[PDB]
């Protein structure tokens, strides 16, 4: 929708969570999003450092 969001992508609960309350307080839209089951490379390789 209007989140700043690529679809496909994956992002941590919280953020999205958090992205989800802010556009709604103001604009109103929430995104859509389903879990997810990743290895022990790929969460390893996809840090924030």
């Amino acid at each position: 929708g209007s989140t700043e969001f690529l679809p496909g992508s994956l992002i941590d609960r919280a953020e999205f969570e958090a992205e989800n309350r802010r556009v709604v307080a103001e604009g109103g839209e929430p995104a859509a999003g389903r879990p997810v089951l990743m290895g022990i490379t790929k969460a390893s390789l996809a840090t924030d450092s």
